[PDB]
């Protein structure tokens, strides 16, 4: 075998790259698709295409526009530009509005420079947008605004959008705004944010700062004061008629405000109802209220009758938040996921005024979303097939006979694809399936009415030939039996793997709670270039705390972080030893933020069985991360809840366990999420025992340490840092 | 040789002590001495002695007592404890008083805790402290405390003592606070930093501290908005506790208010006579006010005519400011180290009342500093023995006939000791010779009349048997000449040094302006260890710009600092591998702080001859580091200025020239000198150019990195990088 290896210019210069399928559902029949840098516009049936707008429609525009918007009329196109990121959702922007029937720019009334959010209505052309922290509402895009929030103030309270934490932790969203299904109601949340602690760093900036400026964040750490939150409708169709349309404020049931709280979700039902979801500071009891509007008395009212609780009993609700609603037409029902009787996540139906529902589906697997629902079916997304948790595939269950269950995914093409995720047209006429392993990628156009495959949108051919001149790794997917319970596991193994031979292993960890390391993905990254290149096996475990599995595993490390993840992962070590084909002097440890955690975790455990580790941007103290996330698992930092296992769960503890190995350190000192703060503290641990250890710190990074340059810069050293570890006398 | 070698840990566990003999003189008889803890008081002529405090007086103090200070008159003793460091002089402390006479610590009107400067008056035992930013009195210790000033104000208004830059780069201490000579007057700088910019930094703090705490100092960076000042004086003796004291101003010479000055010297000549020496921003002009007490106005004037200006047309004023005038008894004259027209530091004698001062020393050498003067004789330390610029005797010249000066120390042991420093008794009567190199340190005491050798009182015998168990290394002084001109370098050979063999060199940078590497003192360091252990020669060179060698050498890097001194330790290296006893293809270099730039910019200079380096604590851009320094010696960053040079001397302009060579940078977090931010924008330059590089950051540790703990990791990771950095594959 002469063929080259894929080694780690290809991957940091992305030399083979996976070719994507991305189109943006305009109606139930077409679809927007970016070839040529042009947007075109393709007719789902019969594949057909027109040029939406012409790559040269803005040559002359004076910007580099960053993406685009087309109301739901079609009529407009929201040009957005001079994008600034914040943390992982939130960026700020300008916007220009384009008239797509008199092929003119709009010039009067614009969006402000500096948004922060905007969206337009689910119909028609009105807009809602954020600016210096107020929310206003354009019902003409050439017409002037209605500011619908007075009470805006930078750091302080925040409308329509979320605070650090609300994005982060719990919308996975910058807005914090929801129309109603017709465009009428305005619905959105306010946090205060007043008495929230700040985390405070140095952000250097170019060359040419003189002085380091203070970058500065309302941050609530585990036990620390959290933002209040309320939520408010506001009727947008009375603006035009009424100087300052009144916002009705709904309020969080009794059960919530007798302490700290979070709105954890928001989903209309109909034009005229809105179910909200609020959680507990301690996390394992939510309530949903279903409101509807009253004509008559202008407010919102939620019915007793028609409130849900869910609660659990072996640890927090939902995987990472309560699951979402997802509404019949009508508004009378709805669907959820949740977690049954036997832990396992199953979708139950509910009547909105009778609390017990009706599981739909059950069995030793987990429902992974619900994709559609239409009059007569609903679409969902599962690991059932062949009972690998690791794989995905779209199913769809008749309404009016359970046991009618079809998978719409799993026989496609069984040996190259076994992970699915999929995007239906706005009436679920039709769907795109996206395959992403064990093979190469694979998009596909599907209509409902037959479920027969329209058309192959893009295999990759082209990488597949590039493919075929390199000696790729292969992947191995299995189980390990531990206490009569199945285990999964990955390893990327080197081209040719000989069993007869032993080959230095790295153990690539995340382990975090509802994590999952071990699926059908097909991947090219750093363990690709290890095991191609270096002929290193690359391994993954899923442990106890691990998700898609139920909640007897998921559960295992509740209020208990920092144990059963990490011991797992070391008898995961020296269970691949016993395997034969692993070089025991040479296995060594690494990962990312919780990742880095446990893998400081695991080398500070004198188990000996690691020779070196690397960790980045790792949590080192629970304490030390926010309270949405940290709470959830670990509950609070009293001497009355949880405080002995926090105290007993950090890194720095281990300090003295490191001088059995070598270890290198990497961190951001921009990283707002886990703070630098975290590995500022392990270091000073280890120096203090006069432990001798490699370290990097990377100047105005963040938590992804990103940026082309530094993303170069990193793997680079880390490769260095494990051909030194590995290297043979 | 079967003896041990001085290895790493002799050095970080200080195995092998010099022993020092630190005593106070309290009169021109007598001095005080700690011996076992208990203060004893010396007779200088016979050497007999007495207890003057038992070391078990405070056995039950309930305070570990950090320092002490006996009073002028021994009647009371200062004791000082609970001792918080701020910056290198500055802390804060709380003290006692205890009665000698008594027998008892005074319990009434005690000094308050944090008080950030307390000193006893030079005669008697009036106090005087500063506290919250405002000076106080106190004419008796256990007597109430009379306010001096009521505009004290933590970061902004500094009253007696200094702000960041001027306990640094001017004073050298944390008072601004002057007792005239016999305590009558008590004059007082106030500087009022309200404009000054702030560096903010991060500080961790122990693990408990859940959120980082952020440091901010007033820092005036080159070209900032400076702290202003105006200079006090206040009458002790007519001091009232019914009305609040009235302080005296004396205003700036008009040649100095004229823009942005500093008061860079205090000195009073008699009880009624007080000098001061103000500096124009652009130091290069100073001027020497001369201010009488008229006792009929109660006023202080400063006459025109005794006025007297120092300015430089080659660079700045004075090795690192303007030079302390030394008066003679009467006040009328005083002696003072100035450039001559040959660009050597000598002595000049004005006249009060004269414009002109004549130069009593002359020649191809320096006076280093005046060390006492007396009606027939001033004794000064110089270099000028065997035209060794790194050598140091004490002389004296009869004020009656120059022509007649006569070396005291030279001579009397001339191969064990050629660098002395001195301690004269109140009136010159007795002097105490500190000899420290090449040789063990040796401490004699002298007597004025004849010159005498009275005793020898230590010899550090005691280490030099411990020594001779030691394979020791050598120190080689030597030099180079480049054009024409005559640059000295030391080396320190491993023991046994074999010039038919080749060692690996070591280059120990500093360089800064007026700095000396190259030198007859004797050390127990890092080197000593790399060439007795490792067998590593580790060499210094002073070259452009170094100083105690005429201002011709010294203002070589005037306006153009990261020139000349980075060339010359270049060339010093490139003629250092062409000698035999040289493995040129084994040359590193190392530096701190100004010695960190100067490695940085060496080995970004692509000059080829250096393999690898460390860098630690680094200045990385000019305009990162404080106004009064870099000021000094580059100007203003403006276009007007010496901007250009300023952009084109930083490190980060260099960051390609990184890739050939192996570079270690290291930097504490918590760095209020050189801010961790100069490091942070080095490696930041390195990454955004592709070069790989090792990187080090010791949490809280500020510019010293001297922890206990942090000293002996930093000099354990340079240990293993250099070494490996040397190893031969
Ligand atoms: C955000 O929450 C803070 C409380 O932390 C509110 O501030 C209080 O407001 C009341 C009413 O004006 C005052 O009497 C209190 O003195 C305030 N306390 C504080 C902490 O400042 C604030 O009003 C809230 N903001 C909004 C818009 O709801
Ligand atoms: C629209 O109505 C809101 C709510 O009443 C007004 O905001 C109030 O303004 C007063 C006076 O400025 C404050 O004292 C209240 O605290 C505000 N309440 C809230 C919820 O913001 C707002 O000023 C009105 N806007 C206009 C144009 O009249
Ligand atoms: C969007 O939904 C809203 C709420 O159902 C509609 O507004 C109501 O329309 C009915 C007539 O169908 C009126 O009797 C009510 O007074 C309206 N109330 C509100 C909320 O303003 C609205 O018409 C719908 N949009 C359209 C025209 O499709
Ligand atoms: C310290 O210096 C500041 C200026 O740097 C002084 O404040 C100024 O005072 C004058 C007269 O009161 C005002 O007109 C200026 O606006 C002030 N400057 C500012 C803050 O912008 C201050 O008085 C000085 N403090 C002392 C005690 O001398
Ligand atoms: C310290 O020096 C001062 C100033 O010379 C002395 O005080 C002066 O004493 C004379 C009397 O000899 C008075 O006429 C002056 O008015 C005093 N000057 C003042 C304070 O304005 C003081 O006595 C000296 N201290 C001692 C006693 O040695
Ligand atoms: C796509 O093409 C459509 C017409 O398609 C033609 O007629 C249908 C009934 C079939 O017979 C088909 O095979 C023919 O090609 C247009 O109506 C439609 O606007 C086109 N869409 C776009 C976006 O170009
Ligand atoms: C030191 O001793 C002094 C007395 O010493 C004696 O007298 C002098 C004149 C010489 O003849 C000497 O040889 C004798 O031993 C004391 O007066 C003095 O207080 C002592 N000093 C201290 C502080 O101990
Ligand atoms: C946005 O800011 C630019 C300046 O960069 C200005 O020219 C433009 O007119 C502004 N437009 C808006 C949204 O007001
Ligand atoms: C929720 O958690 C708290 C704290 O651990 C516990 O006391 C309570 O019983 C739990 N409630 C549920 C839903 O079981
Ligand atoms: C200094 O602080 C200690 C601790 O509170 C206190 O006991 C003592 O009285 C204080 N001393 C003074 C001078 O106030
Ligand atoms: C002294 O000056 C301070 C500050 O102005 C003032 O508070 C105090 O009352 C004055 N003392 C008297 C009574 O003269
Ligand atoms: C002082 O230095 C400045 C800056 O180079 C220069 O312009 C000026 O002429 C110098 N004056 C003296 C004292 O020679």
């Amino acid at each position: 075998d002469s063929r080259k290896t894929y080694t780690l210019t290809d991957y940091l210069k992305n030399t083979y790259r996976l070719k994507l399928y991305s189109l943006r559902w305009i109606s139930d029949h077409e679809y927007l698709y970016k070839q040529e840098n042009n947007i075109l516009v393709f007719n789902a049936e019969y594949g057909n295409s027109s040029v939406f707008l012409e790559n040269s429609t803005f040559d002359e525009f004076g910007h580099s526009i960053n993406d685009y918007s087309i109301s739901p009329d079609g009529q407009f196109i929201l040009l957005e530009y001079n994008y600034v990121k914040q943390w992982r959702h939130s960026y700020t922007a300008s916007y220009d509005i384009y008239d797509l029937n008199k092929r003119q720019l709009i010039t009067e009334e614009r969006i402000p420079n500096n948004t922060q959010w905007v969206t337009w209505s689910p119909v028609g052309h009105k807009l809602a947008y954020v600016w210096n922290n107020d929310i206003y509402v354009k019902i003409e895009p050439n017409l002037p605004s209605y500011r619908i929030t007075w009470t805006g103030k930078e750091d302080i309270i925040y409308n329509g959008i979320t605070d650090w934490v609300y994005e982060e932790e719990v919308f996975s969203a910058y807005s914090a705004l929801w129309w109603s299904p017709n465009g009428t109601f305005l619905a959105y949340a306010q946090f205060n944010d007043t008495e929230v602690p700040l985390i405070e760093y140095s952000f250097y900036s170019d060359e040419s700062l003189q002085y380091p400026k203070t970058v500065r964040v309302p941050y609530p750490k585990a036990g620390a004061v959290n933002p209040t939150v309320k939520f408010f409708v506001v009727n947008t169709d009375s603006l035009s008629s009424v100087t300052n349309a009144t916002s009705i404020q709904i309020t969080a049931p009794a059960s919530m405000l007798i302490g700290d709280h979070y709105l954890c979700d928001v989903t209309w039902a109909t034009q005229e109802r809105i179910s909200l979801q609020w959680l507990r500071r301690i996390q394992n009891y939510s309530v949903m209220d279903i409101c509807d509007y009253d004509e008559s008395s202008g407010r919102w009212n939620c019915l007793v009758a028609r409130q849900h609780i869910e609660m659990s009993t072996t640890g927090w609700v939902g995987r990472f938040r309560p699951s979402e609603p997802h509404f019949t037409l009508d508004g009378n029902s709805f669907y959820k996921i949740i977690s049954n009787e036997e832990g396992y996540r199953h979708i139950c139906y509910f009547q909105i005024d009778k609390k017990d529902c009706t599981f739909i589906t059950k069995g030793t697997w987990e429902v992974i979303g619900i994709e559609a629902l239409t009059s007569d079916y609903l679409y969902y997304i599962s690991n059932e097939y062949k009972g690998m948790p690791g794989g995905r595939n779209l199913y769809k269950i008749q309404l009016s006979d359970y046991t009618k269950v079809t998978c719409l995914s799993c026989e496609l093409n069984p040996e190259r694809c076994q992970y699915y995720s999929v995007s239906f047209s706005k009436e679920a006429k039709y769907y795109q399936l996206r395959c992403s392993g064990p093979g190469l990628p694979l998009y596909t156009l599907h209509s409902s009415v037959n479920d027969k495959g329209l058309r192959v949108l893009e295999d990759n051919s082209a990488l597949d030939k590039m493919l075929q001149n390199v000696q790729m790794p292969s992947k191995k997917l299995d189980f390990i039996i531990l206490n009569e319970t199945k285990f999964w596991y990955q390893m990327i193994l080197p081209p040719h793997f000989d069993k007869s031979k032993k080959y230095p292993l790295l153990l690539d960890v995340y382990a975090g709670p509802c994590s999952q390391k071990a699926d059908t993905v097909f991947r090219l990254n750093w363990a690709t270039y290890l095991a191609s290149t270096e002929n290193i096996i690359v391994a993954s475990f899923d442990g106890r705390g691990s998700g898609y599995q139920g909640d007897k595993i998921m559960h295992a490390i509740n209020r208990r972080l920092g144990t059963f993840e990490v011991e797992d992962q070391i008898e995961a070590a020296r269970q691949f030893s016993k395997m034969g084909f692993v070089d025991n002097k040479r296995i060594a440890i690494w990962g990312w933020s919780y990742g880095g955690y446990v893998t400081s975790m695991v080398l500070g455990s004198g188990s000996g069985v690691f020779k070196c580790g690397i960790a980045v941007a790792p949590v080192s103290r629970w304490e030390y991360y926010d309270s949405v996330y940290t709470e959830r698992y670990m509950g609070l930092p009293t001497p009355e809840d949880n405080l002995d296992h926090y105290r007993n769960s950090t890194v720095m503890s281990r300090a003295e366990n490191f001088k059995q190995v070598e270890y290198l350190l990497i961190h951001g000192t921009a990283d707002d999420n886990v703070h630098f703060q975290q590995s500022a503290q392990i270091s000073k641990a280890l120096v203090d025992v006069g432990v001798d250890f490699q370290a990097m710190w990377y100047t105005d990074e963040d938590h992804g340490i990103a940026s082309s340059t530094a993303h170069q810069h990193i793997y680079t050293h880390m490769s260095h840092f494990i051909k030194q570890c590995f290297s043979l006398p």
